[PDB]
């Protein structure tokens, strides 16, 4: 019963998913967002903060959480955003026609009634344009996941108290890890990670009432078969790389290729790397959508590559060819890609210091092209050109219809509305950035956002952050556990400080 | 469509686990045994010829089986054994009590009716002390197999002809082994053998009405649970080695000893290695069994061990226990066991001349303790002793109650009436030999074992397959191809022929 934000529900990743495919989707700006079993509406309400001029509406059936969406909606004070307690089976004509309709993680939990409804909204409440978003489990994937709740029913059938059946499922999980401990049997790996997962799980699932719950368990084509009687259609994945073929064999990529249903296409697809989950984005039967996309296709989006390079930039020479330099992708250890060429070393400099911040193609094309001494553009963007698009479609790029933002002032740091909101007003260890994704935090950049104004600059805010250490309420960890009053304060602030206004900076908490 | 014994329903074995658990069961040399759904009768006749003085019944639903049945009973002139064309269904309890009833993979494709009524028989038509049968498949391990076979149908339903579809799902099954040439991932492993096993298979298993069959997908506690609805109780399974601890962590193997239920023991077994299969025995439940199994028990059961040494009995020293020798077990390569105790080698070169002829506890004994001068007769009986029972529940030896046969004479070799009328009038490469298991022969060993009467000899024998070849009707190449003169035959004959009769007379095919 803790709401989190999706970033793959994010409406303008469905208007950016459509205009790859061809649709013009209605602008975010001022639309109608529906979001299909809502509540408490962390999914929904950061979107009504940075959206003044938009709509959005949700809908639960669960009166305790539509009552705790309301309360953080009062807080804010938001007149755009309105919460239903009611059923999906109540939604008529009469509640109009919505631009983005999201329903996240239901449709396989709810009877087949519930199901044809949320069918219908996709189409009677859309509207020509718009786009639906709905996420299911899918067979065979499933398989495993549904053989280990039968093993924790029949195991905490011997125990009866909710607070008995519980610790016990957890203590089956540890168990199967034990038993399976010394094992050469490719089974026993699936088995032994599948249960790790849900041992790292806390208590919601793990309830023997969820555990109860049957699922839709869909096949692809059975999913997209109930979506055709209601007359939509598949537009693509949430994850594009889900999609990616090849990475395959070009004898199947041909026979493939040769097929010209997407559908029975994505079912072998799964049959043959079991995939246990669908994000799936429908649109109106009517619109005709491109699935011929090219290099020169990325012109029309905003890039965003989170690179972070393997030596400062001041550290090396753009020029060296025989230089082999490599970036890690948002980390790392290995999931790395190296370059020996100028443009390519250009082009990710200048994505390592736009971190999670959409830029355009002149802007990464002219910025990479200062670094070389404004003579080497037409080079520069023909290595984009090239190696962009088939690079979005694998993953390591994400685009977006997302504006570029102004760089931050670090001077007095400034977060936005909804995160000083979830910093002092909220009990959770994580907040919501401008990307509408969870990032962690640990108690101390927390309260360093409770000061994050435009107001209290580096001093104030430790002074204040300090004011928190008093009467602490505040702990200092380190290696460590020890604080010693004085020395380990305000000198050991200084210290975390100047990186933490980093990780702001390159996660979108400043604006 | 082929009628095949199957060893492990052998009456004889189910006396044997049931003899092992402290249930006396009838004698099988006069019984009455029941298979439901047995046409063509392969694994009924081969034990009507062997025990005359026995009854034998079956029932199936496939007039073209039961006719065939008829057919082979009627060649071997068999007065003790009667097939129905009838349902099971049709049983009254006019039929009689049965002491052996063996259901051999049906319950699993029959509609709930038929399983209630297969349950309901294996209660009411059977004796006191008999034994019941059932093989079904299990979860979770027929998941992989569902999802192939949607993924069949899914496939090839684009065209409907039952010759068309059928060669289609075999080149679906080619684009399934060639889009996972190359992969890592352990699913795709198990897929990669699941459609491997599948191809191989041919035609019928394909026949794309079997793919539309649907399975009863039992887990063993559910089944268990038809089976005490009924008044039934788990006895054991036919395959010993599933019933093992460990291999397992003594704390685990502590744990599971703690409750006392096997029912849930062999459930959780079920769940952490995959099962895919049960053959499962049922006894009455007014039955006392005893699951306390000692070292000394190996004494009430005559034992069969095939193994087959690396150096001859002449070429090595038993008393040196600075030797380590090695046996492979029915093979081979790979599976093998390695000793360096001379009692342990003298016992192993005993169960080596011996293959596939139940020896007692004092053949072993007093035949190992020859091979050491008669000295060490405690230390045999102490080896085997200890080590006997630990190596039967692991699988590697063989224990039954049927006896020790007669040493065959090999001057003039005599096989038994099953494989002489197999052999002379069916079509078929492969006999049933007295422990009721298929075995294959090459052409040149169906020839000779039309000749192997009490009567022919060597000499004899090897001009009638002569004859055979002038006719031929029999290619005799050496690779070699093509020998073919005279008696560049004749000396390939009586080359072929004594390795032949060490074949059979250690596969129990000689009298
Ligand atoms: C299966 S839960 C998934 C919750 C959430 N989307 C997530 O996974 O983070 C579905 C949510 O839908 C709401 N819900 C369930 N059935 C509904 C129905 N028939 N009509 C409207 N809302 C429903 C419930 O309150 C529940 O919290
Ligand atoms: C899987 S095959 C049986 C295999 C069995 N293990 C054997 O080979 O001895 C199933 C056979 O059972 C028979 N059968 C199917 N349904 C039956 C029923 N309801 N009553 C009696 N026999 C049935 C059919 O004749 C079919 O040939």
């Amino acid at each position: 019963y803790e709401s989190y934000p999706y970033a793959i529900t994010n409406p303008y990743h469905l208007s950016t998913l459509a205009t790859l495919f061809g649709i013009n989707a209605p602008e975010v700006e001022n639309s109608k967002i529906l979001e299909l079993g809502c509540a408490a509406g962390g999914n929904l309400i950061p979107h009504a903060v940075l959206y003044p001029n938009a709509h959005f509406v949700g809908v639960d059936l669960s009166k305790v959480q539509i009552d705790e969406a309301n309360k953080n909606v009062r807080a804010l004070g938001l007149k755009n955003i309105e919460f239903h307690h009611c059923s999906i089976t109540d939604i008529d004509d009469s509640f109009g026609k919505f631009d983005y309709i999201i329903c996240h993680g239901v449709i396989s939990w709810v009877p087949k009634i519930v199901r044809d409804k949320i069918f219908k909204v996709c189409n009677r409440n859309l509207s020509t344009n718009g786009i639906a978003y709905i996420s299911y489990n899918t067979l065979p994937g499933w398989n495993m996941v549904r053989t280990i709740r039968d093993m924790m029913l029949y195991h905490s059938s011997s125990f009866t108290n909710i607070r008995d059946r519980i610790a016990q499922s957890r203590l089956l999980l540890e168990f199967v890890k034990d038993s399976l401990e010394h094992s050469k049997t490719p089974y026993a790996e699936v088995l032994k990670t599948e249960a790790g997962l849900l041992a790292k799980q806390t208590d919601h699932y793990l309830r023997h009432d969820h555990l109860e719950e049957e699922n839709a368990q869909f096949y692809f084509h059975e999913f997209m078969n109930e979506a055709r009687k209601h007359n939509l259609q598949y537009l693509a994945d949430c994850n594009i790389s889900t999609m990616y073929l090849g990475n395959m064999p070009p004898k199947v990529v041909e026979q493939l290729k040769a097929v010209n249903d997407i559908v029975r296409t994505e079912q072998y697809m799964d049959f043959i790397t079991n995939r246990r989950f669908r994000t799936t984005l429908l649109c109106h039967n009517d619109l005709k959508i491109n699935r011929n996309i090219n290099n020169d296709d990325i012109k029309k989006f905003n890039i965003i590559f989170n690179v972070i390079p393997e030596k400062p930039l001041k550290e090396v020479d753009l020029n060296n060819a025989t230089e082999n330099l490599q970036f890690f992708l948002n980390g790392n250890k290995e999931s790395n890609l190296s370059t020996t060429s100028p443009y390519m070393k250009a082009i990710l400099y200048t994505f390592s210091e736009n971190l999670n911040n959409p830029l355009s193609f002149k802007q990464v094309t002219s910025e990479a092209n200062t670094k070389l001494n404004n003579t080497k553009l037409n080079e520069i963007k023909n290595e984009l050109l090239n190696n962009a698009m088939k690079l979005v479609l694998q993953g390591y790029i994400s685009i977006t219809n997302q504006k570029h933002r102004s760089k931050p002032v670090l001077d007095k740091p400034k977060t936005t509305q909804m995160v000083i909101y979830q910093a002092k007003y909220t009990p959770s260890m994580w907040v919501t950035n401008l990307k509408h994704e969870p990032i962690g935090v640990n108690f101390f950049e927390k309260f360093a956002l409770r000061y994050m104004d435009g107001r209290n600059d580096k001093k104030a805010i430790i002074e204040a952050i300090l004011g928190h250490v008093e009467k602490g309420e505040l702990t200092l960890s380190r290696e460590g556990q020890k604080i010693e009053n004085k020395e380990e304060i305000r000198k050991e602030l200084e210290s975390l400080f100047t990186p933490m206004i980093e990780k702001f900076c390159s996660n979108a908490l400043l604006v």
